[PDB]
């Protein structure tokens, strides 16, 4: 699923990512922006074998297991296709624990590069929400 600007905060808002060790949704939005375009069957590779996976870009180093990472972790207990599915739920959950890993949102480098001191709210700008 390709999810538009709205439709995706307004998802992220249900699910509790405002304000969630406190940033703001404009933050989410963003990172999801760059890291996948919106894209929930988003994957990349690392250089180190592991993958990214979904909206958020979830890597398989830590998070989650794909079967060919191996030595990784799988701190979310969650396959890692279940972070490709059309319901975000699994990757919302996911990220609150990344994010609450003590490095914030920088654990997303597309954050830190490219949201991190922009004005984020303007990704929430003329939606409902
Ligand atoms: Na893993």
């Amino acid at each position: 699923k390709v999810f538009g600007r709205c439709e995706l905060a307004a998802a992220m808002k249900r699910h509790g990512l405002d304000n969630y060790r406190g940033y703001s949704l404009g933050n989410w939005v963003c990172a999801a922006k760059f890291e996948s375009n919106f894209n929930t069957q988003a994957t990349n590779r690392n250089t180190d074998g592991s993958t990214d996976y979904g909206i958020l870009q979830i890597n398989s180093r830590w998070w989650c297991n794909d079967g060919r990472t191996p030595g990784s972790r799988n701190l979310c207990n969650i396959p890692c296709s279940a972070l490709l599915s059309s319901d975000i739920t699994a990757s919302v959950n996911c990220a609150k624990k990344i994010v609450s890993d003590g490095n914030g949102m920088n654990a997303w480098v597309a954050w830190r590069n490219r949201c991190k001191g922009t004005d984020v709210q303007a990704w929430i700008r003329g939606c409902r929400l």
